């Protein structure tokens, strides 16, 4: 163990380079995921995190997160590529609290300094106070989505790293209120909150290979809403899901990209979901022998009894007629999973980047 190298970054290159690394990652993500409800998480903000912890990763749990994260071998310019991935759609910020006995590396503190624009903060000795500091961070910088990050913080917590995400923009076609209908849905019978247009602009088109409708609404600051859509009921969501390879999604993207927007009819489920999970248990199940055993952070304190154990995850989204509404929280931390969802028709579901061409959310309505 010696940071701090990239001084030069070719941005169209490195910025493929990540995209590309970012959707693998949300597909193997989605994918373990998926092993049956309703969802959303932000493979981003996870993402960020494990990008901060491999900051400060020594050889060993580098290797790791890498093949985790699908970054290349080389790639040391990846901190200053993903501080560009912000837009004005999208926020992130990342923070590390610490206990004043452990020392963070000074070399750890300029980096973060400069990739973050903050430095390490001290926890102290009381357990509430701790646990306030931290879900007011997180409240503060996800638009008070996400009031509650943490359910508690042990007293022998010695380091948390976080991540928030806010991401906020209005459709270039609104949908009038007034065609927004709760309407029957089969299932005891329920009732499901609908927004409605005859003409909405979609740019949309059928998939021989994942047998499904593709689709995609837009909004503002280089988002869309993408939607994948079983074109039958002959298809399951299951099918199209497991047929969603990297080469087949990006081939997708690709000819969504350049595909133009016609009148719709459109009844777009009006979804409001709310997911927190511990998100190491499923990353976890992209790797065989756990890394977490040989948790080596080096780069970021010279203390060795640093133990990584859970990763609390929430993601809120939040369709209206203006617009999308998603924030994201990750940290290193105690984990509590909860998922809150109202059944709807399946499909998948994005919140895509189309500047720096990564899923910044993602998401899966099942119907059991
Ligand atoms: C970190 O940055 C400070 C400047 O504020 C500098 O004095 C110090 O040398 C740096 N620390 C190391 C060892 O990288």
């Amino acid at each position: 163990c010696p940071v701090t190298l990239c001084s030069d970054l070719e941005s169209h290159s490195t910025e493929a380079v990540l995209g590309d690394a970012l959707v693998d990652f949300s597909l193997k993500l989605y994918h373990a995921f998926s092993a049956e409800t309703n969802m959303a998480f932000s493979p981003f903000s996870i993402a960020s995190l494990l990008t901060q912890v491999l900051l400060g990763a020594g050889e060993n749990t580098k290797t790791n997160l890498e093949s985790i994260l699908s970054y290349p071998k080389d790639f040391t310019c990846v901190h200053q590529a993903l501080k560009g991935f912000t837009t004005k759609g999208v926020t992130s910020v990342s923070q590390i609290f610490h206990s004043p006995d452990l020392a963070i590396r000074d070399t750890f503190v300029n980096a973060s300094r400069t990739l973050y624009s903050s430095s390490p903060r001290v926890l102290s000795n009381n357990s509430d106070a701790n646990l306030e500091l931290i879900n007011t961070w997180v409240a503060k910088n996800t638009n008070n989505k996400i009031s509650r990050l943490l359910d508690s913080l042990p007293s022998d917590t010695r380091l948390v790293l976080l991540n928030a995400i806010y991401l906020s923009a209005k459709w270039k076609t609104t949908f009038d209120p007034k065609k927004t209908r709760m309407e029957p849905f089969h299932f005891s019978v329920i009732k499901v909150p609908m927004m409605n247009s005859k003409k909405y602009p979609v740019a949309h088109f059928i998939d021989q290979t994942l047998k499904a409708k593709v689709g995609q609404l837009q909004l503002s600051h280089n988002l869309s809403l993408v939607i994948l859509v079983p074109q039958n009921l002959k298809h399951r969501l299951e099918d199209m899901e497991q047929a969603l390879s990297p080469s087949v999604f990006k081939a997708i993207m690709e000819k969504l990209e350049m595909s133009k927007f016609q009148p719709t009819l459109l009844t777009l489920p009006r979804i409001k979901v709310t997911t927190s999970q511990d998100m190491l248990s499923i990353m976890e199940k992209l790797e065989f022998f756990d890394f977490s055993y040989d948790l080596n952070l080096c780069g970021l304190t010279e203390d060795p009894d640093l133990q990584v154990s859970a990763m609390q995850h929430q993601t809120v989204l939040e369709l209206t007629e203006t617009g999308v509404e998603a924030a994201a929280a990750s940290a290193i931390s105690v984990a509590r999973t909860l998922l809150v969802f109202e059944v709807q028709q399946p499909f998948l579901f994005m919140l895509w980047d189309q500047q720096h061409k990564f899923p910044v959310f993602m998401g899966r309505v099942y119907d059991p």
